[PDB]
């Protein structure tokens, strides 16, 4: 099958268009390059902030407010027809600070009078309230799919001991959900984001505590898979009994932030994309024929499927691509192998069915066929 323009290419949303829609994570500049524009427009219809959405872009400093930049995308997905989905209200990454200072400018967490930890945490829920209340306000009739919490699930099996949680326990993840449904109503959908879904002790703790959340009545929707994923992990046995379990609870599932990557974990990336040898494409396009298969299978459970980004010449995976050289200076791939010195984040990986010059890859024409 050729490596022809994807711009040449069969559309990828419409091969799955009764199944799931199909999303791509976006930047704003990619908005100005006439190669993603065209990708978008053929291939997708549906678009996510790959970062201009998260808390510290929407609200760096209490009151200060930058929808600038996720103006463009809600902008482009409603010409083009596109649903959008939310990312996020709520993540520990890269939290902006201020909302744990307490009054006099100090961290809430390291505050031991009780009854001023009890003023942190209620002071701390009125401002993500506010942060919620004034995004989702401004976007209920534009944005569909909502990532209301990210990563609130440590990969330990235990709340993750982030400072929301530090400061106000569990209600921080009930007020979350709880205001972005009194502002936005209740055609948004709202979702609960996180990696590793499939893996325990995780799986069993999101399981829980989402159950735990509904029969109290917390307005929850569905489950965001992010499926930060390897060629061989995990397993489509283990991804399908976690769709599945989801399902039985009442709950929509989306595959969020969807890449396979060339390597394992931590990973050791070939320097550059010229250098990873051509099987690892056909090994990824066979596991992209496995994957999208299962998908299809489940695809009563499944209403959307995202891919973190259009092409493989952006991704950050790159951010992860450590390259290993050894004592001569040649690198390393081999995890038991011997090396002198990281590289850290320098190398490439291909995750995408389209590669770095927008031309369609073996994974593209293992999930296009009908086999
Ligand atoms: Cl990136
Ligand atoms: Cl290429
Ligand atoms: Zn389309
Ligand atoms: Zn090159
Ligand atoms: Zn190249
Ligand atoms: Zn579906
Ligand atoms: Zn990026
Ligand atoms: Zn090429
Ligand atoms: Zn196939």
């Amino acid at each position: 099958k050729p490596h022809i323009s994807a711009l040449n290419a069969p559309q990828l949303d419409q091969r799955y268009k009764n199944e799931f829609t199909i999303g791509a994570a976006v930047e704003p500049y990619q908005l100005q390059n006439e190669k993603d524009v065209q990708m978008l427009k053929r291939h997708f219809n549906s678009i996510v902030a790959e970062n201009v959405m998260k808390p510290i872009s929407i609200q760096p400093e209490e009151g200060k407010f930058n929808f600038e930049q996720a103006d463009r995308i809600v902008k482009f997905a409603k010409a083009n027809g596109m649903d959008i989905r939310f990312h996020t209200l709520v993540w520990h990454s890269q939290v902006p600070q201020w909302f744990f200072l307490d009054k006099e400018g100090k961290p809430m967490v390291n505050e031991t009078d009780p009854v001023k930890r009890e003023q942190n945490k209620q002071l701390l829920l009125k401002r993500l309230e506010t942060h919620i209340k004034t995004i989702v306000e401004r976007y209920k009739d534009d944005i569909k799919y909502w990532d209301v919490v990210n990563e609130v699930v440590g990969d330990d099996g235990k709340l993750r001991n982030s400072p929301w949680y530090q400061i106000a326990g569990i209600d921080y993840i009930k007020v979350a959900f709880q205001a972005a449904r009194k502002y936005g109503g209740d055609n948004i959908k709202l979702y609960m984001n996180d990696y590793n879904t499939e893996v325990e002790p995780k799986r069993t703790a999101l399981y829980n505590l989402v159950k735990q959340l509904k029969e109290e009545g917390v307005p929850i929707d569905g489950i965001g898979h992010q499926s930060h994923i390897q060629i061989g992990w995990p397993s489509e046995a283990e991804i399908e009994k976690t769709i599945n379990m989801f399902a039985a609870l009442g709950l929509d599932n989306q595959i969020t932030e969807l890449d396979v990557s060339m390597y394992g974990w931590p990973p050791r990336a070939y320097p550059t994309y010229d250098a990873i040898p051509k099987q690892k494409f056909l090994d990824q396009a066979a596991r992209y024929d496995r994957l999208f298969k299962l998908y299809e299978k489940l695809s009563d459970k499944i209403s959307n499927v995202t891919f973190w980004g259009i092409a493989d010449n952006h991704t950050w995976l790159d951010s992860r691509a450590d390259v290993y050289y050894d004592a001569n200076g040649n690198v390393v791939v081999d995890p038991n192998a011997p090396y002198a010195k990281v590289e850290k984040g320098k190398g490439k990986d291909a995750p995408f069915v389209f590669g770095p010059d927008y031309k369609v890859k073996p994974a593209y024409w293992a999930i296009i066929d009908h086999k």
